[PDB]
């Protein structure tokens, strides 16, 4: 809990001293950084002394290796590097400081009191010992007899300055982060500096503290401003291409937001299709597994598929299985599971719970019983390790949009957006068969405005073949939000300009839209069948990855960003977390939703390299 | 202009040594600071004893009058009182302020460095004599020639600790208002305290912002990614509540953006009236100047005059005074010139230019005159300090008027959507009243699609003084994307989600507000008849803050932030820069109008 560090450069009578500030209350962990010079070896020898002849808190002392005395600015750099790393190791949290600045005989002090102003502290404070002591009772004391006869017969004042709560850019610096060597030769620690890496990285932060004109147009027009903490050179890694096989690691270390994710795709081939098939509760009613061969080279097949076999692929499960409670039980579960191993900090779950009602249960218990499965697993996860997972429902059966079955379903929207405001809730509709004329007609013949008043936004599958009209009437009739896949917006720069203008959200999906429509793969440069999404990311439009089916696709989230390299050639990591700052802001999130998501998504995995 | 400050103890020779941080050039002036006891007196007659060869500067060194040694906590305060009255005296800014830190018995060292940290130094340096190369060799070369042989030969090692910016809180106080006393028994101040108030005033200060980072800790909350580069002192700053009077250069000197600008209503009275009248170009037709009393105390009345008084505060311009060419030049020259003057870098400009239209001067005609000078205004003036201006035309029409009047007017502005796609454009429709339910229905009578396909966006002077069904309409059976005023959205949580969660801007514009309507001034905690600003704020709702009218209200886009103050309490200046990037955001910009006015937005001025 408290921390007392008291650096010695001499006199090492100083730290005793140091360690009755609280009283009869303790220092619970106690460390010293020293010179490790000739002199001190007296010095730290009856620091062991006095730590062996009074038990209680963790005693460490760490001398620092190849550095005798400090002689200069560039001695007192190493001596501060090392300070550094020795404080953020020693002291791993940023306000359980207790900084002494008594005994240094050469800036030692001063360096420790600009480390604790860089760093941040709860109680930078000095010790005074009373001069009645010494063989003459004239001095200070500096013996171990002289130290208990101060700290008995009270003597000793402390003057404290304050905490200094530090730079909130290098509090977010942990050991981790830069490692410190230390070598155990004896009960004393001893340790070395390698780099000179937390004093560039302190020195950086501190010239764009100070630089006025050249700080910006630097760090300006960066999507998260916690990356405006990041070195120069993380911000010139993220400025260069991804790499698929490289980057692997930090995009899966990525928080990521999940906005188009089908309930009914997700465990449909493999072990998770006979979990979630092992999970049902009545394991008799319970539909054979149906022989659906996988294209060949699936995830990547040789030649696209189309959308109906893409379809056909997801038939081992959704209606067939999910009207078995225990199967959709465990189906939410894992998906949750999966959500969860993947970094996904927020998540859109598109479910629709009239395709796995049964007799005997409705559409609305089972949109209830998914509602409370996301809702336990969430509540079973740490906060920050939480994925918040919200629910849309989805307007299926391309073909036909019979007014009985859509009045079902935003009737049944409406009621659930009332019925939750914490945790997993309903946020909006989904209105698939988007792709048809009667469906489509259908759905601008329907009244949306009860949608829209509850709170309720609403997205459209769109983009599949190349209707610009379609997409026009999905975002002025239907006051649509965002627009699922939309591969073909470029064709039409007004549709473009009007979409970037808007804010109006595209959700691309690499895998599944690479499968279903096929699109280049390691092109040298752009040309005019390529995936469009550094075309929409040049034109402003907001765009964000998603899935669609977690299990038809056989690839999650993490595989979709690492595709973009293969898809669009020379695609940045910048532009990876631009895409999730889009699917962030185009989240239907309320407020604590919203928060809670930008506050996971400043938590940007650093580049180890 | 550099100053030297160094405290002494025991050792004296720190201040020599100190001296030479800039070789033979020195310093423009230095101070000593030292205490009383006898042990450092001899070294007191040294240091004086030290110049008279180097003619030019004053060395002045001082004494606190009756300290004789830091033993205690007590001692420490009223030593640091002493000492930041010295510094505030001898070392006025915090530019030219290097603090030697050197000389440091006891806890006097740590105190020099933590005032450097609270009121600003340009440089904290630390002095080492190494090598010890004294007599023998054994001990730091201090004392007599022992100082100017180590000045001839090195030896003199400077460990700079870096600049300091200093609390932005705490770098308005002056000596005067802190005075020390001087007791001069010769070339030696015996300086001492008053009364322990400086000190107080710091702690204060400091207790506050240790009460406000706890709450406003972090990086990730900055509307601007430039703000994550300030010190922790100036962005603890930031997140104070913004002062009216302090803050006024402040908030002058910050890139703006105005989105709520009407044309006709910015020569209103005074002299910008009577210059813009002079630039006619027919002076025998132009109208007699109208008697328009301002209410008294304007532009701040006791009492609200309603949305009628405040049009008739206008009738002296506009539409009477604009058809003539030569008076609109000058009506967007000089509106031009004070947007530059306000510092503002992006400009919606509503006009109606059928409204400005004659028997030879078609609609189409005044539009292409207002776009012409808007562009070449902009052309004339540096790109650094070019503020970008697009336009809106204003869907305002007569009770029982006309719907070939609205269609006229969505015409003109497909028509100009097109013309134009560069530098000045029109970019969006206002739909103006949108109160009465005559207009309002017609509205939703008319087809906006083409409006919406060409581009063109869409806003609402709605939330004044009518339903929130109409707020419902223009959100989702307009596509309206801001909504003018609309203070009356927090009754109805439901359309404030709606609002907060779809985007749709909230265009404030706090003088005509209060001018018109009435709300509760400098009420210092919130209630039922308060500025909407902040609940809309903390809903999520984008709120963009304008002027309206700037001739009418009488009052320019600093000054309705700085009313914000006043009306909202505990306004923040973060809240204000969010605001700002609200108004960023809201724009009916481009890409490269978007690219161009986050540039300049990311300019954000350092407080003084
Ligand atoms: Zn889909
Ligand atoms: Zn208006």
């Amino acid at each position: 809990m408290r921390i007392l560090l008291c650096s010695v450069g001499t006199s090492w009578a100083v730290v005793p001293e140091a360690m009755q500030l609280l009283g009869s209350q303790g220092f619970d962990e106690v460390h010293v950084l020293t010179t490790a010079s000739s002199k001190i070896s007296p010095g730290v020898e009856q620091l062991l002394r006095y730590f062996e002849m009074h038990p209680g808190p963790r005693f460490s002392i760490s001398r620092v290796q190849d550095f005798e005395d400090l002689r200069s600015e560039q001695d007192h750099m190493l001596f501060e590097e090392v300070l550094w790393r020795w404080l953020l190791q020693r002291a791993p949290q940023a306000a359980h400081r207790y900084i002494c600045l008594a005994g240094g005989y050469k800036t030692i002090s001063a360096a420790m009191q600009r480390a604790a102003a860089l760093f941040g502290a709860c109680e930078v404070f000095h010790v005074l010992c009373e001069p009645r002591f010494g063989p003459q009772g004239n001095r200070e004391a500096s013996t171990l007899e002289e130290v208990e006869q101060a700290i008995a017969t009270n003597a000793l004042r402390f003057v404290r300055l304050g905490p200094e709560p530090g730079w909130p850019q290098l509090r977010l610096l942990s050991a981790p982060s830069f490692p410190l060597e230390s070598t155990l030769q004896g009960p004393v620690h001893w340790v070395r500096a390698s780099d000179m890496r937390l004093r560039q990285h302190v020195e950086g932060v501190l010239e764009r503290s100070r630089h006025i004109l050249a700080a910006w147009e630097g760090i300006s027009e960066l999507p998260i401003p916690a990356l405006a903490a990041w070195p120069p050179s993380h911000l010139r890694w993220l400025h260069e291409p991804l790499d698929p096989v490289q980057d692997k690691a930090w995009v899966q270390a990525l928080p990521k937001v999940e906005l188009h994710c089908h309930l009914g795709g997700f465990a449909t081939h493999g072990e998770l299709l006979h979990k979630v098939r092992q999970e049902a509760a009545n394991p008799e009613s319970l539909p054979p597994v149906r022989a659906i061969p996988l294209p060949p080279g699936w995830p990547i097949p040789e030649e696209p598929i189309g959308l109906e076999r893409y379809m056909r692929l997801g038939d081992n499960n959704g209606s067939a299985l999910l009207k078995d409670p225990g199967c959709l039980r465990a189906q939410c579960r894992l998906l949750y599971e999966a959500l969860l191993a993947d970094h996904v900090a927020y998540a859109e779950i598109r479910c629709s719970p009239a395709n796995y009602a049964s007799a005997s249960r409705s559409p609305w218990v089972v949109l209830q019983e998914i509602r409370n499965h996301f809702q336990q697993a969430m509540e079973e996860t740490p906060e920050d390790r939480r994925c918040h997972v919200n629910l849309l429902l989805t307007a299926t059966r391309e073909e036909g949009g019979d007014r009985s079955r859509i009045a079902r379903h935003l009737a049944l929207a409406i009621t659930a957006a009332e019925h939750w405001k914490n945790g997993c809730r309903v946020v909006g509709v989904d209105l698939a068969g988007f792709e048809d004329r009667t469906t489509r007609a259908a759905m601008f013949a329907t009244d949306f405005e009860p949608v829209h008043r509850v709170g309720l936004a609403v997205t459209v599958h769109a983009g599949e073949n190349d209707d610009v009209e379609g997409i026009w009437q999905a975002v002025f009739k239907l006051s649509a939000r965002r627009l699922g896949h939309a591969l073909h917006l470029s064709r039409s720069p007004d549709l473009l300009r009007v979409v970037a203008e808007r804010g109006i959200a595209v959700e691309l999906c690499p895998y599944a839209n690479l499968q279903i429509k096929g699109f280049p793969l390691d092109e040298e440069q752009e040309g005019s069948e390529t995936y469009p999404l550094r075309g929409y990311l040049a034109a402003g439009v907001a765009v964000t990855l998603n899935t669609d089916n977690l299990g038809i696709s056989q690839a999650s989230l993490t595989d979709n960003l690492l595709l973009t390299a293969r898809l669009c050639p020379g695609i940045t990591r910048l532009e990876v977390l631009k895409t999730q700052v889009f699917a962030a802001q185009a989240a239907f999130a309320n407020q604590a939703e919203r928060k809670a998501l930008w506050a996971r998504l400043a938590q940007v995995p650093v580049p180890t390299d």
